[PDB]
């Protein structure tokens, strides 16, 4: 009844603009929120144990992406163009955040495999493709953690399943020609981004799409999924940019909802017995810290399905 958490403070430490859409102190706020419940509450004392990455090693990342790619992202060297098209500034915090995240995501699928459930309180950059970036993405961590967890003796058939708002389309495009790696991607059809390479299934949701359409058609798409594909492990984007106040996101999904979602998921992954680890995925919001209480609604289902 441990469910480990992933989490380096690194996440939070990027300096942007204010004004910067990216909402880079979520990640420290919902850490420092969850050690206050774990303060306040026997039960999330009891329940929960963090566990920090080192950075992912690069021989995991070439895999999938273009190693000259990589390298100008290492190097600093990425033409200007495309570093903005990527939607941050470059700098060595960069990297090393971005490489310290890729590492939690494949903590969290080993901290899965063990425990049955695992959250990653950063990850889901599903706009990385081979060979280039965007949508705040530099790689692809879902896809790593995937291709890893393939290296494990017991997995085999690893699912992908993606409730951010937005299309997974680097993670389509990473695994489009591979049958031990399934996606499923849950999105807003006038989201960006405007171009969407097939997943292995796509339902896309018009705008203002509130929350019993969403729910009916998540439960029984990824019900099938599960059943379809029979995977060894489950990687689980639950985005929060779904949420009717979210500034990028076209959906009207209520925080309720995201909970009875994140509640529906991981219970089935338990009564399938099948390891799920977790990334938090997006969000935005001016007031950063506002994700925080949708993003906590995955770990309040990890608690209730534990057993507390
Ligand atoms: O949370 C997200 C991120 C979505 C990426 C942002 C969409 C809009 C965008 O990136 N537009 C853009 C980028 C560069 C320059 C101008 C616009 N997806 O999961
Ligand atoms: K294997
Ligand atoms: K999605
Ligand atoms: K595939
Ligand atoms: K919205
Ligand atoms: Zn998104």
């Amino acid at each position: 009844t441990m469910i480990p958490l992933i989490y380096h403070p690194i996440y939070s430490q990027l300096d942007l603009p204010v004004g910067h859409r990216y909402p880079i102190n979520k990640y420290r706020l919902l850490y420092e929120e969850i050690v206050r419940q774990r303060e306040q509450s026997e039960a999330w004392q009891a329940s929960f144990e963090f566990h920090t990455p080192i950075a992912a090693e690069l021989s995991r990342i070439t895999p999938l992406h273009d190693p000259d790619y990589v390298q100008a992202l290492l190097e600093g060297r990425l033409p200007a163009a495309k570093m903005r098209r990527i939607g941050f500034p470059w700098s060595k915090t960069l990297i090393e955040r971005t490489l310290h995240s890729v590492g939690g995501t494949c903590l969290t699928v080993e901290q899965a495999l063990q425990s049955g459930v695992a959250i990653h309180l950063s990850g889901g950059y599903h706009h990385a493709h081979a060979d280039f970036g965007s949508g705040f993405c530099l790689f692809n961590d879902l896809a790593i953690a995937a291709h890893f967890a393939l290296s494990l003796p017991s997995v085999d058939k690893v699912l992908i399943i993606d409730s951010d708002v937005h299309h997974g389309d680097g993670t389509a495009t990473l695994c489009a020609e591979r049958d031990d790696i399934i996606t499923l991607s849950f999105h807003c059809d006038k989201n960006f981004p405007a171009r969407k390479p097939a997943s292995s299934m796509d339902v896309g949701f018009a705008n203002q799409t509130g929350d019993e359409e969403f729910l009916s058609t998540f439960i029984q798409v990824v019900e099938m999924a599960v059943n379809l594909h029979r995977p060894d492990l489950i990687l689980y984007d639950a985005g929060v940019d779904i949420h009717n106040d979210d500034e990028l996101g076209y959906l009207s999904i209520s925080q309720a909802a995201i909970a009875q979602r994140d509640r529906f998921m991981l219970g089935l992954a338990k009564q399938e017995s099948i390891p799920i680890a977790c990334v938090i995925g997006g969000g935005y919001r001016e007031d950063h810290a506002a994700l925080v209480p949708l993003h906590l609604e995955l770990l309040k289902a990890a608690l209730l399905s534990a057993g507390y």
